[PDB]
């Protein structure tokens, strides 16, 4: 839709991850099954956002200068790009699941291949500066 919101949403959705992470790379160091689940809980939440109708064509950081970190590279590759967001919601599952196993060895397992994904997709589509 209007691009002012797309970004607007598109922040949001990221802004909400990063903090999810930080979040559980804490609880990761000092396991509490319980906090774990209220983490994953929360994470649970902001996968069930598509990501999907975000990235319309013509919001990279070269169309909306310093509006964007998006890569306008995404759009000449939509399919590796969905894949790496598909590995990405699969991964969480992961976590919330150790989550919810109480399993803290599990959960700090999960918690590396999840952070593994955010790599992934950022080395090849978000920009440094
Ligand atoms: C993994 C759970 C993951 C996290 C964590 C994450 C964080 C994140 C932040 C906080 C930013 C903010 C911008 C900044 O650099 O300050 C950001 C932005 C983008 N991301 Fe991301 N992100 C995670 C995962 C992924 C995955 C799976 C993808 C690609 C499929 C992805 C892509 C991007 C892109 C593109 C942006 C830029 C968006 C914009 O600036 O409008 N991220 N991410």
């Amino acid at each position: 839709a209007d691009t002012k919101e797309v970004l607007e949403a598109r922040e949001a959705y990221f802004k909400s991850l990063g903090g999810s992470m930080k979040a559980m790379t804490g609880v990761a160091k000092a396991f509490d099954a319980e906090a774990a689940k209220v983490e994953a809980a929360k994470l649970e939440k902001i996968l069930a956002t598509d990501v999907a109708p975000l990235f319309p064509a013509g919001t990279s950081s070269t169309d909306l200068p310093g509006q964007t970190e998006a890569k306008a590279a995404i759009w000449a590759n939509m399919d590796d790009f969905g894949a790496k967001g598909k590995a990405m919601h699969e991964a969480g599952g992961a976590v919330i699941a150790a989550a919810n196993a109480g399993d803290g060895a599990a959960f700090g397992a999960a918690l590396q291949k999840l952070g593994g994904t955010c790599k992934a997709c950022h080395d090849d589509y978000r920009e440094e500066d």
